[PDB]
């Protein structure tokens, strides 16, 4: 039988939120996205017999012990946690404003959230069903079967109502790393990381890759050199992979999908076996490839190509449509894939893990429960972990030379680098890097604070560049 092999590819990320001096998360990101998704996308693995392979970051891997352990300081969920009666108006505008930023996703669409919206003025009894909703509206696949009555309830909720759903959401988070540790063990899917702080390698080691696809973009002058604090990324991704897991990586997922010749080179000085970027990059750098082959990078390293067209479609298109809809147009584009071919191919679905659920219907629930159980039945595909997907000899191989720098947002670096604003953090970071006297240089490499500058009028912005300037004074101290 002629089959298709598919691999998914789940990569889940935090840039670190946690101001440096006062100890606090000025976010909530972490704890509600661990309670909705970084438990429960593992966890489908124990209700459905497919594989599923999951990426996880170090700096996320730290945030989610520190949740686990009690001592992150969320200054978000300290007003959720409070009785309304000793809540102070400007912590009553941040919890409206959140719920003003989330009022249009599906997972928010409850009808006590319309009416204390449309309230003018709002009541203790209004305000811990505000809180209380708030917390709800984040709730995982796991949970929603446990909490269904508070759920199905809608209002009227009272403290201690509040404090339980926050006790079993603490749960999960306690649960969370070990459910990763369980697949992994159990075969039922293989574990990646990244680089420490989601940085963006090729621009460390050399900051000239932006020419590559980008020509005449103007980039501050690099006056200090960051490729040591580059390794530094991986040797340091490996530590926290052995400190949970107990050996050391061997897959890795670049950040953003960023490769390079140079960061190909350095994943392989550092022991990474296989890495994976997008289709763009395929068709900059090869001729005329195919992503649904297995590549050798000059003999070293082994590279995937992820199909931009499933994984987007998964990422911003299927939220729209039904569920049985959805599962069929991907089973269709799959069956076509399946004809275009005439080997055994090998489709890379990799996208963000966390971030397109809410805009799903009961959290893309039912999409991925219809989808998982459609694969389990179909026996032209095969799920895939990292580790067979290496192993496997059905699976084509051609060995290919070079790559063109890029990213999976258009081939580019140019949401990170590129215009005055985005130079601006830059510059910042390399004067700084002159004078970077402990590590909280690394954290202000990440990825995530360049990508929300001077772009357009965002949310809480404000808070990135907070702790941007924070890590940056941090680090030269
Ligand atoms: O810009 C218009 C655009 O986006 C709109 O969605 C906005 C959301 O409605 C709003 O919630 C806003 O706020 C948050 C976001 O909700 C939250 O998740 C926050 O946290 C994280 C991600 O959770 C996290 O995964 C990480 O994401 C990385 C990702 O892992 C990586 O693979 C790569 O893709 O980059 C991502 C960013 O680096 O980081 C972010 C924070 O960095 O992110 C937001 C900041 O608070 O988010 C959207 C901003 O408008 C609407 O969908 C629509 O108007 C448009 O499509």
């Amino acid at each position: 039988m002629k089959k298709l092999f598919l691999v998914f590819w789940w990569h889940m990320h935090q840039p670190l939120y946690r101001e440096p001096y006062t100890g606090e998360y000025l976010l909530p990101w972490t704890f509600f996205h661990a309670v909705k998704d970084y438990y429960d996308m593992p966890a489908y693995l124990k209700d459905f017999e497919i594989k599923l392979n999951f990426n996880l970051t170090p700096v996320l891997i730290d945030q989610i012990q520190e949740y686990a352990q009690g001592k992150a300081k969320d200054v978000f969920l300290e007003a959720i946690r409070k009785d309304p009666d000793d809540l102070e108006k400007e912590e009553v505008e941040k919890l409206i404003e959140f719920t003003k930023l989330n009022y249009e996703k599906p997972i928010y669409r409850f009808e006590r959230i319309r009416e204390l919206m449309n309230k003018e003025k709002l009541n203790r009894e209004e305000l811990l069903d505000l809180q209380t909703l708030n917390l709800l509206a984040w709730c995982g696949r796991t949970l929603r079967k446990d909490l269904k009555d508070l759920l199905n309830k809608g209002r009227n909720y009272t403290q201690e109502e509040k404090e339980y759903v926050l006790n079993k959401y603490f749960e999960i988070i306690k649960k969370t790393l070990s459910i990763y540790r369980e697949i992994k063990e159990e075969g039922k899917g293989s574990v990646s990381t990244s680089p420490y702080y989601h940085p963006l390698i090729p621009i460390l080691l050399n900051p000239n890759c932006v020419y590559e696809t980008t020509p005449n973009v103007k980039i501050p002058d690099f006056a200090v050199s960051f490729r040591e604090d580059a390794s530094k990324h991986v040797e340091l991704a490996k530590e926290k992979y052995f400190e949970i897991f107990g050996e050391h990586p061997v897959y890795m997922w670049p950040p953003q999908a960023s490769v390079s010749n140079e960061a190909l080179e350095l994943y392989y000085e550092k022991g990474i076996n296989m890495l994976a970027t997008d289709e763009v990059i395929l068709k900059n750098s090869v001729e005329r490839a195919s992503p649904y082959l297995r590549y050798y990078f000059r003999e070293l390293i082994s590279v995937f190509f992820r199909d931009k067209t499933l994984s987007d479609l998964i990422g911003f298109s299927y939220h729209a449509w039904n569920a049985e809809d959805a599962v069929r147009d991907f089973i269709g584009r799959l069956k076509k894939i399946h004809e275009s071919v005439d080997f055994q191919p090998v489709v890379f679905v990799v996208l963000d893990g966390e971030n397109c659920w809410e805009y799903y219907e009961e959290n893309g629930i039912p999409f991925l429960e219809k989808l998982y159980s459609t694969l389990e039945k179909e026996e032209w595909i095969e799920t895939l972990t990292l580790e067979e997907a290496m192993r496997k000899e059905d699976v084509k191989t051609e060995v290919i030379e070079s790559v063109k720098a890029g990213t999976w947002f258009d081939g580019n670096f140019l949401k990170w680098i590129g215009n005055k604003e985005k130079n601006e953090y830059w510059k910042i970071l390399i004067e700084a890097k002159k004078k970077a006297k402990n590590d909280y240089i690394l954290v202000a490499e990440g990825s995530d604070w360049f990508w929300w500058q001077g772009e357009e009028k965002a949310p809480f912005v404000e808070v990135f560049d907070k702790l941007f300037r924070s890590f940056v004074r941090r680090a030269q101290e």
